[PDB]
């Protein structure tokens, strides 16, 4: 139908619940997959795909193991980009904001609900990091398997989380002739400016 | 069946070319379409989408407005990232590498390629700027419409493309237990290093 200003909420995230939810309800595949782009310290842009696991007005969070590539250069520079690649339907949502580190409490309360073999496969790799085979990981996974039977299987020390800030929201949708609509959300003081861009 | 050091190709593109195939093969959307990040002056990354046009040993092709947000980061910063978003098929590619602008002779060859009503699309739309109302594009599209009448649809100056250049290339490939398959061959000299990676 198209995506005239005048339909737009004033909270980006009633849009993005809308578009999500639907993206669901069209079975995408992970609809929560969102490309998440870092930089390294010489100016070098660095992307990977992360799962959205949760989000409200203070921003989107996923997790990741503390030593990979992504959380060192977070650690050298905060600014990141989310980008959903929803493409197959006519849409793309981005996202520019800060990331912060999740605390223990949250991660901890996140980390028990993956499925234990999931929880195990945390403590195997050591993200991002070169390895020479990949028996490594499938040797340490079975002596983990059994070294905890799974007690509950331990919070590794070095698994964490992030909640990127919502300071830009972009939503674009398809039109024909390549003139797309393009609504960016601007924070500004608590509150959102929209500037319609274009395409 | 996952994926085994033996059974890498020595030249990245060979094994790109297989996972493209099989994209279009599975009838993924947009197979070509790649996320690209730039990097502004402060720091900031920034992500949108656009299509891998062609691709040799000297990068990868993609067309773009020469006044748009990501030409002007370019322009400040020319590393870049690109990252193919095939996780319907449980992969990802990403790529590092630097941007250089076309020659008019490419671009002018790609052009005058495009379905005329994306031709004079390209006309119309100031690439990233903010208007005031999506009107302003279809009016200008109806008027350029007949004011070339199409004797051919003349090339804009401010429409332009740019290649990548190949430093970098990762491959993805899906693994059970959160234990994934990752490979990232590191040009060294016109040659290329391979190394597994921590999942
Ligand atoms: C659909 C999908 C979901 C993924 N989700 C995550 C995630 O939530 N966290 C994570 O650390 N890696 C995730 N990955 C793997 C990352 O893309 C990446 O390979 C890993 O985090 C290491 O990136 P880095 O070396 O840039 O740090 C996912 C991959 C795919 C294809
Ligand atoms: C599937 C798909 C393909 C696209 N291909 C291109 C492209 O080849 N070139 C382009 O300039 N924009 C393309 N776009 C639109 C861009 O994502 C973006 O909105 C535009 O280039 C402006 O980005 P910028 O403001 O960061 O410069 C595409 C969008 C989608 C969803
Ligand atoms: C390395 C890695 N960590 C985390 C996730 C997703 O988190 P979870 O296992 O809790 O769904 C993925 C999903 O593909 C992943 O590949
Ligand atoms: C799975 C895993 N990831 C990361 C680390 C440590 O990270 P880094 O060596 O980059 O400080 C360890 C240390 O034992 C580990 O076992
Ligand atoms: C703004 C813009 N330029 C270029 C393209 C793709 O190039 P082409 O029209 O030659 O297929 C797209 C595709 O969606 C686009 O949205
Ligand atoms: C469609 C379009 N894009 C871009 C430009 C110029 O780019 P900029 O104002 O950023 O120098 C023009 C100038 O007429 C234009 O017509």
């Amino acid at each position: 139908g198209g995506l005239r200003r005048r339909d737009l909420p004033a909270d980006p995230l009633t849009l993005f619940e809308r578009w999500l939810s639907q993206a669901c309800e069209a079975k995408l595949a992970d609809p929560t997959a969102m490309v998440v782009a870092t930089v390294d310290e010489h100016g070098q842009p660095y992307q990977r795909i992360v799962l959205l696991k949760h989000y409200d007005e203070k921003g989107m969070v996923f997790y990741t193991n503390l030593g990979s590539r992504k959380a060192h250069q977070i650690e050298n520079n905060p600014r990141v980009s989310l980008l959903f690649p929803w493409h197959t339907l006519e849409r793309q949502v981005m996202v520019i904001g800060k990331a912060e580190r999740l605390s223990t409490l949250e991660v901890m309360k996140y980390f028990h609900s993956r499925p234990r073999d999931s929880q195990i496969g945390a403590w195997v790799s050591k993200q991002s990091s070169r390895i020479s085979a990949r028996g490594i990981l499938e040797s340490k996974f079975l002596e983990l398997k059994q070294k905890f039977q799974q007690g509950e299987v331990p919070l590794p020390s070095f698994w964490g989380g992030f909640r990127v800030s919502l300071e830009q929201i972009e939503f674009w949708q398809g039109g024909e002739h390549r003139l797309h609509d393009r609504f960016l959300y601007q924070r500004e003081n608590d509150a959102w400016k929209i500037d319609r861009l274009a395409p």
